[PDB]
């Protein structure tokens, strides 16, 4: 691993996520948010295709996010620097789990995860300062939930933590009470795998 | 039913304090008094296994925390302690003594798998020491390079941590993979800790 001398003090972060922001701060990366303009439909890039495996999906979506972020940068007229994006999916038996629509949905997702392993996959992509897409990296992790009990899961849902979370849980919150083990990358599970992200940032000559 | 709204955490570690707050548990602290040699509790025994070491030190911390509670005159409530060690090739790696020691530790961990063992113990409000729990994790470091380890030591992040790295900091850059518990590696394994706290009737 040969790290060339850095040329860029600041990275453009094309992410609204507080977790991804926190994880960049954890490795000492300075960043400027570069968020989708009012006229951009950022949600459209995240639609799945049919029969598409989860690893294929998250990679594809991450590449599109990267391309949209770079086009955003060109149109802003702001000075050239690398741009970063990422995407995360939570799956069990190949099925993608989204955010619960209500308490009963949250309960049903958690009872599905309970007593089993599931996979959390995060892809990260960086477009360098000259506009070249670097190879996206995929972080694969598994997460084991205790069987616990229905009442234990109801009690968790009643805290409200499941809402807005893919798979009805957050690893960095109260759900840690049910997580027996993980295998892979805790930062990856949270939405930005730091080993692979650091590597892309050294390649893109970002100082940290 | 939970009976206690709060417990005592007998720990000076910012990481253990943050982790406990993460699961929504309210806590006061029982910190060592200035004239209490808290460091001597962590002395290894000659030829002692890492596993036995962390267990034994955690029971000793629990009993010193019991005496602190008693001395303080504060009300009965549960008491929580934990201890963490890093091990590779059967050897125990503690907190580095200086920058040279931190570099020697990291050089020993580079390109290899090591284990991080954290024991946790709770004394319930009645004064009964519950069975301790042990969280075992493994961590894989990339080879990286001497130079890259030198720069990391330069940041100061190795100091105060067993094995001379902080998983929740810049060291994440050379950690390829973990298996076990990220909170356990940081010093308070939340799965095992939560279970003890439910048994001790702490509200959260």
């Amino acid at each position: 691993a040969l790290f060339p001398t850095p040329l860029f003090q600041t990275l453009y972060l094309a992410s609204q996520s507080p977790r991804r922001q926190e994880l960049l701060q954890q490795i000492g990366v300075r960043f400027e948010l570069l968020l989708p303009r009012p006229d951009e439909d950022a949600e459209a890039l995240e639609a799945e295709l049919p029969g598409e495996a989860a690893d294929a999906y998250v990679r594809r979506v991450t590449v599109a996010k990267a391309e949209a972020a770079r086009a955003r940068l060109v149109a802003s007229g702001k000075p050239a620097a690398p741009v970063l994006v990422a995407d995360t999916t939570v799956t069990i038996d190949g099925a993608i789990l989204g955010k619960p629509t209500d308490a009963d949905d949250a309960l049903a997702m958690l009872t599905r995860l309970a007593g089993r392993e599931h996979a959390v996959l995060t892809a990260v992509a960086v477009i360098d300062a000259s506009g070249e897409l670097l190879p996206p990296a995929l972080s694969r992790s598994s997460v084991r939930f205790a069987a616990a009990s229905r009442d234990a899961y109801v009690r968790y849902v009643e805290t409200g933590e499941p809402f807005g979370k893919a798979g009805a849980y957050a690893i960095q919150g109260r759900a840690a009470e049910f997580i027996e083990r993980i295998d892979g990358s805790h930062s990856g599970i949270m939405g930005l795998p730091l080993f692979e992200t650091a590597a892309l940032l050294r390649t893109a000559r970002v100082a940290f």
